[PDB]
């Protein structure tokens, strides 16, 4: 599954739909990044400017002209055919083939965009940029904008407008299309794959980074070459950190392993969180945690639907967390009392959902405390989690668990469809599945 | 192997023996860099930063202070201990573990650098600092210069003589420790093991990434968890690609596969070239070319030792390439003239070496035209390649045929030392691995 | 004349009528400007935002919040009173003393605008900025615009439309209050005084600058501190040269001088040129060429009036100097045929008129070609000249004249009120003032 | 008296002499700076740029190389000859002129800048820029810098050593040659007459403004177009304020009126402060604190020598001050206890001296607390003033009173010389000149 031409140039259209006549947007790929001295970081495009043309390359600027209620025409900007450059550093799209590959009506060098943006913005009356996204491209913009307000003895004029697209674009890629669905459908598959086989391979004494390794190259193997965010392998005790990825210790006999990875795909992200024991047995202490935020997950994946929000989800979360610390000592006192005290913080200290798309975190508005009401369409995530710090005052027992428990679900007109439970969850699926790869 | 604590200090010693007294010299870490939106590539130290201290964290500056010829003293600037932070997103050296553990004097919060190091400056006569370096370094010494010059007031000096330390610090790492031959060396076998594996895996219908894949596995089991640039596998006509990144293409049955990879091991770099049938078996074509590229390797290994130079060893290349091309009535004339014609240059395009270490394409001055005469402990890459364009204008049968074969080797007292030839070249070599793996 | 406190707050409110519901505009201060080293030049007000507060200190911002159709509030930001800075500096308005003063509803520190201007911006819809005016405020605006919109979970909202607020604030600038025009009448009755004293100071051996001394001293004898431009003496040759300002030469017995200068009095500019014998009579030579120019300026100020337009009467102004420059055999040929081929511009340059006001080059929209139709309220200056360079392919004695004469003019409903013709300018009567001097 | 070509050459050659072998220095001219909207202030050239050059240009810098101890040349980078630009204005020097000009070795378009400046600097060991001067000049020589240490593939190097030559210069800059004093004592004759001037027009009624008028009319007359610094002229309560530039008040009978004014001549400043009552006669109060600062004054201008220093002359100025204050009830205590405490601070709260050169607080270092040993060639101001506020806890008489006193000195072999003392300051001779005036 991938997303194609065509899905390209509605996108662009919608987005003219929306602009004011007399108008052009203009939409900036992201420049390449330093890694060391002279090697650069593989390239990842921009999002907004990948969601509007499916295009890999730096410098280049697509820009969409609304001349008016009926007549619009797309201009990209685009590094030149080069042989020299082409024989060192790779193959260009160049001008001569973009129009048809990409299916913009023109194409011009990059080189050129200087002598050419402010004649495509003269007399126009609101330019769509979105300031300070790229220092690169706000240096283009205001140069051109400069050039036209300086020149009216030239006859040139400046749009006097200047509007934010990311809000309009970001409530476009909130909603996907059942394209983009079968896409992240396809990104779920090839995360949860790798996820299993994480958990199939995990023995005591192996690093934290062979998992890693076991999941980067499942991810290969499937066509996506890259991880959609830097993998996370905390056991033992840094499972209770929630970005962890120095993935550098060896994996002890008796501890947890928490993996929060994800691949990308076609420009979408998989984002999957799997908790399981090194050694294959969850202990009783690990269990009891585990049951917790397993129920928070699956009563989460009940409830998940159109006319809800992650507000209201979460503080369902909330009652089944504070529930089950207290009835393991953790938190002491009255449940609606400590409820209302926020008492569970100190333990699960993240929000349960994201949305998820072209980014992991993925762009568009959230309403006030996640309170947006939820409609068919959105993609987010369900990743309930209980970290016990090692030097917390509860029950001697429990102290350095961090567990964290997370799946992708698509709202559905009818509830949820959840992406990603191919992998398994249940402790005795995963305790079933690691025996059985443990005698091989 | 590793680089320790001891060398890390004995480093600085060696740089501080070098500088004026009453002076200070100042290196920053490596930004955090963006990836997309709000998430980040993995972090990449600054290989300066990294050459004297081995810290692997941002917001990090590393000041030495030489009062005078018997006195001076070393002060770090970095991230403070946060318990919400580090919850967050990772633990943090912090100021009280700093001293013993990276062997400073002195550590302060990088959040008091525009507080601090005005004051480690004052009175001073010389900066040593990489002006250019970085945006948000040279912000922190130009405002600390401008609070002493405009501080006369409060009796304060700026040093008015600043040197960049790169000429001297790049020299430095051009002339490798036993310790870091060692790391280099190993780097090296990792490397060598990962194109092994890539020729035992290599089957007509897989894609070019499926080979990065095989090698980045390989990397990570061996504790290399990043390769030292982005890995190159140019099938067929990309293998023409010098740098081709894309990996995208189906490898069929009757092309070669060029694999240019590369592990970062303790931060030092492999990089290794090899080219291979991806059915096992070169053809007369490939094989004629094949055999004039591995005589050019093969004779710079015999030829590299102190004394001589890259610009010498290359010219004894350009023989061995215009003779075999000539014999294959690619290039017609006389050799001599030919030679002289620089007549190689449509096929042979790039330098035969370059220094290796810290970085992939190593600092360190090369002199003109590559002429610095050759001294142990310097290592360098030997990467002959002809390269035969689908268009070139020669017989038929050769076109479209991308071959490159690189070792990396140490200068030493007696000749060179080969780091990588534990991965097989002979073309008989190559196909008898094949063979053997492709009957399993 | 002046303007006053009520007008500053009528135009303010002229803007908000203008603005959208839930918007706020910004207006930034000039920033103060190095003369040498720790000296600055006389501070200068930017004028627009002198023309929405009358108020003459750096480090001010004015903030117009629309909040809706009926409910609307200004906010300044400004310097803190301090004793110690204003016994070293100046008094400074303050907070307290600013509402009154200035006619605004509240006011706030400087200081303190980057904790507060983004609170002022939070969820409006629309942010009028002049961008691009100053890098100062740029930085501020870009900074509040940058929190906001990352501030999603502290419930803020960025403005997602930007509207440059230049054009319409320079099309209210353009028409003129009577107010405001009774300012421009004294600005122009200062530099008529002015003119008339450097025609009667005049004599063969005083320096270009002498003159430039004198009517400065007339400029700040009637309350012009400053002059609204760099005066222009230019004697001889030097009147050849459109804005001579190094006014360094010793005027010689036989020459022109050329003066252009003008007063800058409660912010308005006044615009006068003036050319005459250094010795108080005319050559012949010189009195062709000056009849030529007069005639021009006389047409000028019989023809203006609303309706046409200064394309229009500079059409008439071509043809009465390529008749005049014909009829002298300065240029040969066909009038017609050498108005149609612009046969003129070697001798007459520039624009014949620009708009005057808080500019001495004020702003405002000139239509393409400076064909826009004049109205009541408009005010311009007029000002032909001819300059016949020393090498010149002309009748020798008309080389190194540069003559212009220039008033300045209000459009009335029923024509244009001269508000410069208080200093002579016919020939005869230029003559006779100086004659009259001479005598004393 | 002015500097001529071989005094600037002289300067260019000892700066030479201190530079080292293989090296260029780069002195940048100053920017023009914007007045309001397309008008600029009357340009200034900067200071050290002026030193080296008297050349009165923008967009112009200075390179003098030395390529060894013996050998070393000058390029000038300025604007070229344009006939368009030079009629609209004003002459440039060019290229072709320079060299004779100012006696440099070659000049070359400043348009050619980036083209050539990287040539200059090719393979020299020592760069002398004054970083962070101009933002124009950083980038410009960060440019030629950074085009340098990447160009190693084409035989090009950096030098690695910045040195600011800004300490050197201003050494140079302290000590003035007899040329130098020539200019300065022109200045101080020219400043003197206008505060003659000033006290023989003044009187009750007219504002102070009307004293700047008169003032700058006499600087203008004698050839020094503008002032070094903003007129002070501070009547009443306002002579309270130290560096009052308003000058908006009307001046009253029964006040003194303080100014503080200094013109520019040949590029050097004299600075000159005169206190006197604006009514001709000064009350008891007014005198009682006259002659306070006038001992202080005539005191130190009997002591300023070689050997001695700004600090133990100020010593001196702080006992008599105290005494002073003691005698007329302002200060209560013992006078050696209240020296002791700097009992006269709220009183006289400034420096006594400062440089005195190309800026009226001219370069050059000063010593802690002002305590370097004063030598022949030095030029300093001696400024006491008493300033007792409007609400000063003090007998009321001495309330709103500011007074200081104000003569230029060269420091010679013998003791001083004093430029300005051809104004008066005794004040029975103050009220003798006023009243011989105010009989006309
Ligand atoms: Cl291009
Ligand atoms: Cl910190
Ligand atoms: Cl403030
Ligand atoms: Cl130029
Ligand atoms: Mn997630
Ligand atoms: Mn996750
Ligand atoms: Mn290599
Ligand atoms: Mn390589
Ligand atoms: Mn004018
Ligand atoms: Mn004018
Ligand atoms: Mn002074
Ligand atoms: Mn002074």
């Amino acid at each position: 599954s991938e997303i194609s031409r065509q899905e390209f140039q509605r996108r662009r259209q919608a987005l003219v739909e929306q602009m004011q006549p007399g108008s052009a947007a203009l939409i900036f790929a992201a420049p390449e990044v330093t890694r060391s001295a002279d090697s650069e970081y593989p390239y990842r495009q921009n999002s907004d400017f990948w969601y509007f043309t499916g295009f890999n390359e730096p410098e280049a600027v697509l820009v969409l002209i609304k001349s008016d209620d009926t007549h619009n025409h797309s201009v990209l900007f685009n590094r030149v055919r080069d042989l020299t450059a082409e024989i060192w550093f790779g193959r260009r799209l160049g001008q001569d083939a973009a129009p048809e590959k990409l299916g913009v009506d023109r194409a011009l060098a990059f080189s050129e965009i200087n002598q050419q943006l402010y004649q495509l913005l003269n007399g126009l009356d609101v330019v769509y940029h979105a300031q300070g996204e790229y220092a690169y491209a706000d240096v283009i913009v205001n140069s051109a904008l400069e050039k036209l307000r300086k020149g009216s003895r030239q006859n040139l004029t400046a749009p006097a407008t200047m509007i934010d697209w990311r809000p309009v674009v970001h409530e476009m890629r909130l909603f996907k299309s059942p394209e983009e669905i079968a896409v992240l459908r396809r990104a779920g598959e090839i995360t949860a794959m790798a996820h299993t086989r994480a958990m199939e391979k995990c023995r005591p004494g192996m690093f934290e980074y062979h998992l890693e390794g076991e999941i980067h190259h499942e991810f290969n193997r499937h066509g996506a070459r890259y991880p959609s965010y830097n993998t996370i392998v905390g056991s033992g005790e840094n499972g209770c950190i929630l970005h962890y990825t120095e993935n550098e210790c060896e994996m002890r006999d008796g501890d947890l392993v928490l993996i929060d990875a994800g691949c990308e795909y076609k420009g979408y992200a998989g984002d999957i969180t799997r908790t399981f024991p090194v050694n294959g047995k969850f202990t009783q202490a690990q269990r009891e945690i585990y049951d917790i935020v397993l129920e928070s997950l699956e009563t989460s994946l009940r409830l998940y639907r159109p006319g809800t929000s992650i507000l209201e989800v979460t503080g369902e979360v909330v009652r089944i967390m504070v529930s089950g610390l207290v009835k393991l000592g953790i938190l002491k006192g009255d449940v609606d009392e400590l409820i209302a005290q926020n008492a569970h913080r100190p333990f699960f200290m993240h929000g349960l959902s994201h949305w998820l798309g072209l980014d992991v975190a993925d762009v568009g508005v959230y309403g006030q405390d996640r309170s947006r009401i939820l409609e068919p369409g959105m993609v987010l995530t369900v990743e309930p989690g209980l970290y016990i710090a090692p030097d917390a005052e509860v029950p001697e027992q429990y102290r350095g668990i961090g567990i964290r428990i997370e799946d992708d679900i698509v709202i559905t007109e009818t509830g949820n469809e959840n992406l990603t439970a191919s992998v398994v969850k249940k402790p005795e699926e995963i305790e079933a599945l690691m025996v059985a790869a443990r005698k091989q």
